């Protein structure tokens, strides 16, 4: 059998970090990967068409310090999303351009009920404990009713649910009714609220890395040549002697005194336990599916939007649409010009059954439509990744909780297991969902195993990151308007 | 690597029948079995304080033709659950005895209420094809919904809610909160309906099987010799090649023509697929859990409560009661008098942090003030079994899909994947989530396989059941009354009327 001090199941951002401060720390860590490449829910493809393009996980934003810090440090650069010119709306058959990072409306009522929705999901998101949201005063309530029945219940108006919906589905990629209104107001609160998530500027869409998210994962591989085993599927793990043993797919054993295991809680399902998991974990990992997204990027000539005051975010409601939510994913040097888009939820499973060409096509046409451009229907090249078929991610971006599971099994997630510790994104309290959250809790995991260890204070486990240089928060802000304005509700009351 | 045409993975009844149903058609199967026992979901414990008791899948009843038909071919017989006596509704700290399926009401208003959600359970299930739940009229508006938010709507009175919310914990060991409206609706559907799930007498929990249903699986493992592998979980399943490779966690290689796989969906997770499911299945196995319930068997000196005459069924609304159903669980011969109770959904999560000692002492106390009877603080012995703990099942009784789940990815729980077929009760269209249901889908799975192998025509894969005739099924009988009294919001709608 291969010793060694740990072993760090999945080579996502989350395995890699735990390994990278294990080894850093001066352990002996070997990251057992069952993809023929590291990255995970990260994945950069290079070629001439493309340079690269992140078919992944790519956004990196203002507070998430430990993603930068981590990229920054193997010698990573970011760059700026481009949101120079104006966001699009399109609604109803149209298309209203738009500034700022929420999408305006006109009608007084249909103005109150969006004011009121994303307010009240922010006033509902205090309460709600970041490390601990079983905790909040009303988390039973909460978590018995899906986000569906939240917005049924908040929205007044058509044009709000609509938006709120297509918010749900680009933040979770999932369905409103398949989500607990606790785990999603605690998911938008734990990336700082609705402003920072949805935000570009300012947000957790402002930047991408310079080559692409996925030299965070392979530069650690870099830095840890061989410890890093590539198609290695962990299959078990025994915790019954003295020093832990985890076997692989292909038969290796592999021996540790700890394991940190840093993939999807769900995919714990792929490994087979020795004892058992306990209970509440035992039922937790079949309780917490991905969501569905494939990630469409669309490349042109030029980015001929800009040439009409778009910067390429479109934000597109209702059923027919494909796609929902774009970005400009042109390169920093204005070439390998390119929308970047989402099909997300019900969607990727319905559009996943046309061929690459008829997604391109009907992207395409959706896309001259919204732009308002022939030019749409000139594509020069087409990526796209459907991450529902990833056996080893489950889906993407993260893990949703559906109704009823945050407040029953939500303490499980980052128990650790005796000598097993949790690291992924699933178990960060910040940032959770994004790679971000991958680098904390990797990080956290394996300061845990430290403590275990004797080698750091049990005060260490959990560390505050400084502020990136590159990359500083603004303060979220809100206006007394925004405030004090009535619900719709509101201001029937009083009348 | 070991040569076969089938490999079964799992030794639960419906691995058992599939692979029973193959071997009887002269094919090599093998059965390969992650525990050290057969049955699965179903467990007979035997000890000499009980002599025998079903920790797991116990009930069985009319309309389960396969489930007895397999059990009389292995030389089973069953028995009646004791329903001689009344049984007791014991709401808000009061024991109200009854006879009949429902516990009954007085309110008229409640009457009204009571009658409408059961009537209206019925009524929506009635658009729910049993083979294709995705396909009812309003399959979406119904999947979009969990059962608290239909109860919501549909229950006028708080008592109809709390009543029906025990009776979706008790028939699917979640919370109405967890399941989707669309899922549910087609599970009581699937099962013939309220009256049928919901019964001892004339429904599902009429009889058990003498000697416990663990016989099943261990009677069928019996007839498969050395083909039933014990501690082969399986992990990885390779149909790259021209015959699939099946290989378990001890480093054996299974060879076949085909695979049924016989195990939970979810737990399908568990296996490592070369090359890759399709999408579809990817994500769905990700996204049905089990339920969650501890079973657990009080023993007396004597079934005191028939004295009183109660025959032991207790339907016990509200929180503090850590068990909301009871049976009589009292050998047919009258002794090991017992008392079978459901520690349901949250609850066994809740209560699994106790001792056996701390369960068993609460439920006596509960059972003594259901029943009036001290007797109930002088349990003999106790038995349990917490399904949630369980690896190799994820839970019990059974998957639920929680909102949203089964008209996305309903269509692929029994869809082949290459050489890969699906049974397991799960993928039944009667009596799914049931001992009834393995049977089913087991048979059903392996009637595929034939047909793969031109042994069959399509038209014999799905086979109907002919009735047992020791087990014959009172038909399901509404009233007048009962089809026509108006809802309360009926009634409400009348009054309207006649002011005007
Ligand atoms: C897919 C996706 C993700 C994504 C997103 C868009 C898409 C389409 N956009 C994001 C964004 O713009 N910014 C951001 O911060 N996140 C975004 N996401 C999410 C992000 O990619 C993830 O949160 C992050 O990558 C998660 O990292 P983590 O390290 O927690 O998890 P992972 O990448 O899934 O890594 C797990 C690794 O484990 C391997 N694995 C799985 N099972 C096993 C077994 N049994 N044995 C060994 N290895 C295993 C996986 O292969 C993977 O490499
Ligand atoms: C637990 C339970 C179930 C139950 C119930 C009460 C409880 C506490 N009450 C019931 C009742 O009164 N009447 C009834 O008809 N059903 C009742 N249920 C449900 C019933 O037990 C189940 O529906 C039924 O037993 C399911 O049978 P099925 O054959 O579909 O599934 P299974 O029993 O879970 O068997 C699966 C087998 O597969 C093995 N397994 C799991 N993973 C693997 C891998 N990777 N490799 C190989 N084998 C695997 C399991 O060990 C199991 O044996
Ligand atoms: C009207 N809608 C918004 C449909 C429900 C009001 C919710 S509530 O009446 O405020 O609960
Ligand atoms: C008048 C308000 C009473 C609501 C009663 N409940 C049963 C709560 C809802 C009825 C739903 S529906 O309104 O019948 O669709
Ligand atoms: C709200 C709004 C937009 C996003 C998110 C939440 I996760 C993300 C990742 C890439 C593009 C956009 C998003
Ligand atoms: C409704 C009512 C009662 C039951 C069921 C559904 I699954 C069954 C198995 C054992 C006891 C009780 C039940």
């Amino acid at each position: 059998s291969n010793k060694c001090d740990v072993v760090v199941v999945g080579g996502g951002i989350s395995g890699m970090a735990a390994a990278k401060l294990l080894h850093d720390s001066g352990l002996n860590v070997v990251v057992l990967e069952a993809r023929d490449r590291v990255g995970g829910r990260t994945y950069t493809l290079r070629n001439q068409k493309v340079k690269y393009v992140d078919l992944g996980g790519s956004y990196v934003g203002p507070t998430q310090n430990r993603i930068l810090r981590l990229a920054k440090e193997l010698g990573l650069e970011t760059y700026k999303v481009n949101e120079v010119e104006r966001l699009i709306h399109h609604v109803k058959g149209k298309s209203y351009p738009f500034r700022g990072p929420f999408p305006p409306v006109w009608n007084p009522i249909t103005y109150l009920d969006h004011n009121n929705f994303w307010r009240t999901m922010d006033d509902m998101g205090r309460e709600i404990p970041s490390d601990a949201p079983w905790k909040a005063p009303l988390a039973e309530e909460w978590d018995n009713m899906t986000m569906k029945e939240l917005l049924d219940k908040l929205c007044w108006t058509e044009s709000a649910k609509q938006l709120a919906t297509l918010f749900v589905n680009l933040c979770v990629t999932a369905e409103t009714h398949e989500v607990s209104a606790l785990w999603f107001l605690w998911y938008v609160k734990q990336c700082g609220g609705t402003t920072r998530i949805i935000s570009t500027t300012n947000g957790g869409q402002e930047r991408k890395f310079v080559g692409g998210s996925g030299q965070v994962s392979e530069r650690i591989m870099d830095l840890l040549g061989d410890r890093v085993k590539l198609e290695r599927p962990v299959i078990y793990i025994d915790q019954t002697r003295e020093n832990v043993l985890v076997e692989t797919l292909n038969h290796e054993m592999y021996e540790a005194k700890y394991v940190i295991s840093a993939i999807p809680p769900t995919l714990g399902m792929k490994i087979h336990f020795n004892p058992p998991l306990p209970m509440m974990r035992n039922q937790m990992i079949t309780r917490v599916p991905l969501g569905s997204v494939i990630k469409c990027i669309v490349y042109y000539k030029e980015p001929f939007w800009r040439k009409k005051d778009y910067c390429g975010t479109m934000i597109i409601d209702g059923e027919e649409a494909p796609v929902a939510y774009t970005l400009d994913d042109t390169k920093p040097e204005g070439n390998y010009a390119a929308i970047m888009g989402f099909i997300l939820a019900h969607k990727a499973r319905k559009l996943a059954r046309l061929t690459k060409e008829e997604r391109l096509k009907k992207l395409c046409e959706l896309y001259a439509k919204v732009l308002g451009s022939l030019e749409a229907l000139e594509p020069v090249h087409y990526e796209e990744k459907n991450w529902c078929e990833e056996q080893y991610s489950g889906g993407c971006y993260t893990t949703y909780f559906p109704p009823g599971i945050l407040t029953q099994y939500g303490r499980v997630l980052r128990q650790p297991v005796d000598r097993i510790y949790f690291a992924g994104t699933e178990t960060a309290t910040h940032w959770s969902g994004y790679m971000e959250g991958a680098v904390e809790a990797g990080e956290r995991a394996a300061r845990e195993i430290l403590h275990a260890m004797g080698k750091i204070p049990e005060d260490e486990i959990w560390q505050s990151e400084p502020e990136s240089v590159d990359v500083p928060a603004q303060p979220i802000t809100t206006t007394f308007l925004e405030r004090h304005l009535p619900s719709v509700p509101g201001l029937l009351r009083l009348i």
